[PDB]
């Protein structure tokens, strides 16, 4: 459409006007370089002799560096205005793209979100830009020229505008009948090249039934007809050219008959012809830019209305308002049913399962489908289609969504650092809230002072991407230390790094053993040890807990447990 | 690189050489078109003298309709050129995959082989006539303006021709400078992006952690940084447009100043100087494509070296010379072993089956490995890889191709008919051996003559596509029609489709038990009445024969024939 939002760059509308500006001066540089060619020819040239004609260098070159800083002032304040309104636009998309939940990123759209920060989000700015320049400067152009014709030709100027518009529907009719011919030929030559294809086809039962003499005569003749296809469509499509040309060569020729002199025209001709014809020729490309301006707007904003669905679709619905500041109560899943969002087989069908406060519960059986999304109901990232877990006897919805997801703590295989110093990235949200001191101790007990120590700068050096770019494993040390830092009431791990590494292990096995010494504990580790650490163990083959118990009497029990026991060997 | 394809065009030189005069006649037309300025500027306006200012229109106009015929014969003989051409490629071409072996035709390329024979066809000769427009279009231009300007004048001429290649060195380098630096900053911008993109590559731990304030902050702070970067790469960009174009303005300068500064250039008139700006000017565009005529040139015989090398390859192997009349004998594999071209699974392990004289023999397999292409052994349209074919007691690769595919005969439910008459289709490239006498009494033992008979012109009517368009069913009835009249000694039946067809399901397995009634015949059939009516069964899971013997026996075995029969119920 053409609805715009105008305070988005409203407040910096002075660099625009000024931009503006700047286009008008730089289109009449060249309009008075046009008119610098006519005293160029009759007044600056060999009237008498060699006359003046040193105005002309120096004035060319100034009016050259006159266009030469307005396009420079041109370029800069456009940028100024286009690159404040992609500032402006973006940071509104983060703020407004945060708070909205995964369900976008649930592998909807993540390398063509890469298009959505940067690509449109400067091709509306571009296209904004490129239709305005082309608005006014062209315009500027177009009045220019025609003010220069009117003042030096109140009389071929008016013949000669009076007649383009019939010399251009001419071309544009014979181009559209030509066209049409052309189209209608296209059908035919499309019909032999199938006939062809037709022919080619049978390549099977051409070999195997007799001879192929006649296949030969028979493409043959159907070479010929799509040959002599191609002459009459060559022909037409030739012979539109020398017929547009023949009639802009009568329109030219009809304005220099107006020079046969009337008592109307001839009484003011010089030799203003040349830049008058040198006006029109300039002025037929400003008049191309000046019907496409108007499909690069449409672009433009279209482009501007898609970013605007991404950016006014809903946020996370923080129903929720009860605050919590520490989580002392027990997480319990009351027949919770969960559909993932954009496919139709449910995730999860319901399931009653509880864990105690101060307790360590294992979910052996992943199955099939994995169930990370069980740990990710407590992070509320996909939202309860039914059931409700509650939450110190309250509702984990119910509960401002802040408020409850600060409590929860996750660590697993993967965790993408900030582009910050690692005391920021342990600290990262609660840099003020914390000490360094109580940084440095969190180092201390997750067992991967080592790695820390091991920085050329320590407590402060860079570590995210464009940077060292430390092992997963030690990615994993960073995690859990910013885990202990924050001390979270409710913990979950993923634990998909089943790998040993080249001791690690020990230490991230210690690190998990004190996290887990208090506070809950819902993990999801492929590891048999944590299997035996934990106090109770589930099992889901994506329906139901199969299994509950203590892992040993889940291996009396054959169930399904069983086989996992098998498997995990 | 090129070096053929001369002896081809050949026999139309004339059409080349009446081209080419037609084409720098055409050179001179433009080139005396920007001479006739002179008059109309030195003389035409300037001076008193008015009946030169109507001399000149009539001229204006005879020259463009000297242009309008040049054009005119130019696309003419040129399509008359370049559809010879085509013509003789397409017809050598065709001709050679004719005797191209099937194993080409594995599917490797079927929709772009429709490319080869038009569209790489075409622009093979598209390219050749633009590039022999160009050169001689174009350089006839050069050759015209040069001439023009060095008689027009002798200084002028030569002090800007000096100037020029100047203005391009200057432009070029300057042009390339800032294209590195604006790459450089190209590097640094995608940095910048980067690190946008590992900002929201994932937010799930900004959410759990809560870090909504900082983020913001941080990617404001990142925001303003890739905004100075496009202010950097976009100030870069813009200020290399108006210092080319100083440079362009300075050699413009030059020229203007040197015009009068000395003594030397003196007589440019009025309109001459005019002459020669509107020939450079008019220069610049054919100088361009002069530039990309080697460019086209390299592209069309690229594609002309893709469309050789189909032409310079290898026929079907025929190296053996052995003729039979009528192939009485038997046909029997012995331990022939055979892989599809391009896999790596061999297809066929070694088979001993034995099919003798007069009694027919079939093969029923669900899954269609190895099945279908057993049948192509004895038409030999994919070489035996290992294992001989007895013919008569001679190997089928001893005998000659075509005798050989003239003793079998092939029937399939999908046979592409031809856009011939029903009476070629049945006789096709043998109308000349059988009378048509013969072919209707073929079409009348055949019983499916009705549809022929209730045909709107009988015999005689196109039946291909483009036509008729005949039902598939039919369509297999004029292929059973083809084999009766052939009487082929050797009979392969497909039956892939056993599709009941109401009333003509009876029709056609009445005429395909008169057909196989005689002569040997394999047969590929799921029909049940057809399994039962054959003499011997030979089942083939893609290892090898699995079971010998009649219905009835491989019934009482189990085998695999008790499977097949619980779906052929």
């Amino acid at each position: 459409t053409f609805r715009r939002l105008w305070p988005t760059i409203a407040p910096f509308k002075a660099g625009l006007i000024v931009a503006g500006v700047a286009l008008i001066l730089n289109a009449a540089s060249d309009t008075f370089m046009l008119s610098l060619l006519k005293p160029l020819l009759d007044d600056g040239f060999g009237k008498t002799d060699r006359s003046v004609l040193v105005w002309m260098p120096l004035v060319v070159i100034g009016l050259m560096i006159l266009r030469g800083i307005t396009s420079y002032v041109s370029s800069y304040c456009i940028s100024w205005v286009s690159g404040k309104v992609v500032m402006t636009m973006r940071r509104r998309l983060f703020g407004h793209m945060m708070g909205m939940p995964v369900s976008f990123f649930d592998k909807q759209s993540t390398g063509t979100l890469l298009s959505r920060i940067t690509y449109d989000s400067e091709q509306v700015a571009s296209s904004s830009s490129g239709a305005l320049i082309t608005v006014v400067r062209e315009g500027a152009s177009i009045i220019g020229l025609f003010i220069m014709m009117f003042y030096y030709s109140w009389q071929l100027s008016i013949i000669l505008i009076v007649l383009a518009p019939i010399v251009s529907i001419a071309i544009r009719v014979v181009s559209k009948r030509f066209r049409n011919i052309s189209k209608n030929m296209q059908n035919t030559m499309g019909q032999v090249t199938t006939s062809a294809e037709q022919m080619l086809k049978g390549h099977k039962e051409v070999l195997i039934f007799g001879g192929q003499e006649v296949e030969t005569k028979r493409f043959d003749k159907v070479s010929n007809r799509m040959r002599l296809q191609g002459m009459k469509m060559v022909s037409a499509s030739s012979i539109s050219d020398p017929i547009i040309q023949l009639i802009a060569s009568l329109a030219l020729a009809f304005v220099l008959y107006a020079a046969s002199f009337p008592s109307v025209m001839d009484s003011l001709t010089a030799g203003t012809i040349t830049v008058v014809f040198s006006s029109m020729i300039a002025l037929m490309r400003p008049l191309k830019s000046l019907t496409n301006v108007n499909a690069q707007f449409q672009r433009g904003m279209a482009a501007c209305q898609t970013l605007f669905t991404i950016l006014d679709s809903e946020q996370e619905k923080d129903e929720g308002k009860r605050v919590i500041e520490r989580a002392t109560g027990d997480v319990e899943f009351r027949n919770v049913t969960f559909t993932y969002p954009g496919r139709d087989v449910p995730a999860l069908r319901n399931i009653n399962l509880k864990i105690p406060a101060g307790k360590t519960v294992a979910l052996v059986g992943r199955s099939g489908s994995g169930k990370s999304t069980i740990a990710s109901l407590i992070t509320r990232f996909y939202d309860i289609d039914e059931g409700e877990i509650l939450m110190d006897g309250h509702d984990l919805r119910e509960y401002t969504l802040a408020s409850l997801r600060n409590q929860v703590a996750l660590v697993s295989q993967n965790v993408h650092l900030f582009n910050d110093t690692v005391a920021n990235n342990i600290a990262y949200a609660r840099t003020e809230q914390y000490s360094r001191e109580q940084i440095e101790e969190a180092a201390r007990m997750a067992y991967a002072m080592d790695f820390i120590n091991k920085m050329d700068n320590g407590l402060d050096t860079v570590i995210g991407e464009n940077g060292v770019l430390l092992s997963g494993g030690q990615r994993q040390r960073i995690a859990i230390a910013r885990a202990l830092l924050r001390d979270s009431p409710i913990l979950i791990l993923d634990e998909a790094t089943s790998a040993l590494d080249t001791e690690s292990e020990r230490a991230i096995q210690a690190a998990l053993d004190e996290l887990q010494k208090n506070r809950t504990s819902l993990v999801i580790a492929h590891r048999l040890s944590t299997i035996e650490k934990a106090d109770e163990i589930v099992v889901v083959e994506d329906g139901v807990i199969v299994e509950r118990g203590t892992h040993n009497d889940l291996l009396e029990h054959r169930g399904v447990y069983a086989q996992l026991h098998k498997m995990q060997f």
